[PDB]
């Protein structure tokens, strides 16, 4: 049988942070490490070519953010998942799917409201998830 | 040198699958695993008779809950520290001085006030923790 760390990344400090610990339980556990990066989509009131343009920012940035997480971490490709729609979904989501047995992630960042005790995503996260949290500032 | 993982037990449900949690952390880490147990003190506004019998019952259960900590996860006497005083800030007072690298509790238990998202002791440590806090439902 196999253990899953699932990792939660969005390029924040805390997230870098949280990167080190995940690795360092992988490679303590013997387990897969999975990185996750969400992103919400861009909003579809934009009109042409504003919409188009930033669609194409939005991914390539979306994407470049995941590739840091897997050169911070060396997991192969396709254990480093880019998935849209609402972070803290994406991630509960990601862990029921992959039988995750322990989520990493930073006290903040992840979206856009938060306070100083924890981000709102990493609230939603502690509150569902399906496995323990570890939480790293 | 050596990583440290605390664990904070109060003998609820939760608590017993922390301490799975954190005696497997312990042994895939190759960490000292340090168990505590705090317990809030007798008011001191109770009268003779009742005050003493109360400290000697108080203090008698919160060693039962400390042993039965002490046998789930193997950890030698000097290993399961027993402080009296407020829940959360023995946790973190020890996870200073026994430089702490993981905390490991439940997300509910530890005191008298909480929610149903946390109880108020694990809020209190995550927001001051000087390590990464792993919350176990």
């Amino acid at each position: 049988m196999f253990k899953t760390i699932l990792l939660a990344y969005d390029g924040s400090e805390h997230a870098r942070r949280a990167a080190e610990v995940a690795k360092a339980e992988a490679e303590a556990h013997g387990a897969r490490l999975i990185v996750v990066h969400a992103y919400e989509p861009v909003p579809d009131y934009l009109g042409e070519p504003f919409f188009e343009e930033a669609l194409r920012r939005r991914l390539e940035r979306a994407e470049g953010v995941l590739e840091e997480a897997r050169a911070l971490t060396g997991v192969p490709k396709e254990d480093a998942l880019l998935l849209e729609g609402v972070p803290a979904e994406a991630i509960l989501q990601a862990a029921r799917a992959e039988k995750a047995d322990l989520i990493v992630m930073g006290t903040r960042g992840l979206g856009a409201l938060g306070s100083l005790f924890l981000g709102s995503q990493s609230q939603r996260v502690v509150a569902e998830a399906p496995c323990p949290v570890l939480l790293v500032r």
